[PDB]
């Protein structure tokens, strides 16, 4: 149970820096603050994670939920990421991401950006 | 602004159930039940939603996670869905999902399943 | 094997026209015609398939690709749709899709939309 | 325009070996080794690429397909990579992909794969 290792500041590939608490039940709370895009500042962002993985060396199933709405702008829409926090000498967690703008129903289907970002503890 | 057109229990077309609540700041929490996978009962998810939409038609942009532990299973994945609702006589939420498994670092390749669920008010 | 079942012109339901024939080898060429998008007349497609699928009624694996480049236009892109023939009375291809637009290395986070076209032969 | 910059061997991040010849008109035609899955020896590929990107330091879009059924095995299933060409010191061919299996229409929804490959020319 990873509720230690995932707790605090982690950072992307972009420069972006995600902030996380994780609780005892599953909880992910937290704030992002995006390096690009339509974003400035920190967005609240929720999420779960599984509280007691197997211990077979697998990753530690997790995913969460940012709204680019906050004070300073609104984007209307919405990030995704699904992955695996990976614990040890150099924790990672590595998601992949869908990120749904809201469209009108004749631009539907260029809605959704995909993406994978890889997060660690330093840089 | 869709908090009560979000909340509410939706049904998706593999017969799962959704029930959540649209908070006024953007925050989405509530239960899922799959028709489909391991899992049984209900789960707990969070998520976030675009509190203030476009008025000029488009859709809202919304997301949410469940990780796919509670009192009776742990299938050790969490799923996120992204995408929009979209209000008016037959309201939908449509979405894309990525479901990722925590896995060993050998088999991190195969971790990730990705689809598409489109949530009604009825059926 | 379904080299009769997909050979032949199948509509999506954006309106799109996907003419294909299928080789004995697991070939897959025809053309495309997009009804959205930066996109007129006719472009090249090609891809292949599973020529020995499962006899246990499952579907019958394939993809292809289209570069959106032809002699009317240049949308530098390129979408890859995945997915699977399922035969019988009301014969579909079941698909998702990524499309890429050549991007900046700064841009690269945005390259990339994700959807899902299901082709009738009808309509 | 890239037909020499693309044409050639390249590696991934898993150990997979990709070897491609670019036609002037677009076309790309090889084989595919991978290292991981159900797979053995070479696997036919196809697929398009823009043979005339934008001057402006953008990738060059493109795509291809493997049916992984060749002699030796069939894995019912077929991939499809979606990405961009970067020239210059360090060439390399970033993408993401699906990998649809045939399923039955019951398990549909776990059909779908989605991962991402860096190609480079060396190691």
């Amino acid at each position: 149970r990873d509720e230690a290792g995932i707790t605090g500041t982690w950072y992307n590939q972009l420069g972006s820096t995600f902030i996380v608490t994780a609780g005892a039940d599953g909880a992910l709370t937290g704030t992002y603050e995006s390096a690009v895009g339509n974003a400035e500042s920190r967005y609240v962002l929720t999420g779960r994670y599984d509280s007691a993985p197997a211990t077979d060396g697998s990753g530690t199933a997790l995913g969460w939920t940012v709204a680019w709405k906050n004070n300073y702008r609104n984007a209307h829409s919405a990030t995704t990421w699904s992955g695996q926090y990976v614990g040890g000498a150099e924790a990672r967690i590595n998601t992949q991401w869908l990120l749904t703008c809201g469209t009108t129903e004749a631009n539907a289907w260029k809605s959704t950006l995909v993406g994978h970002d890889t997060f660690t503890k330093v840089k």
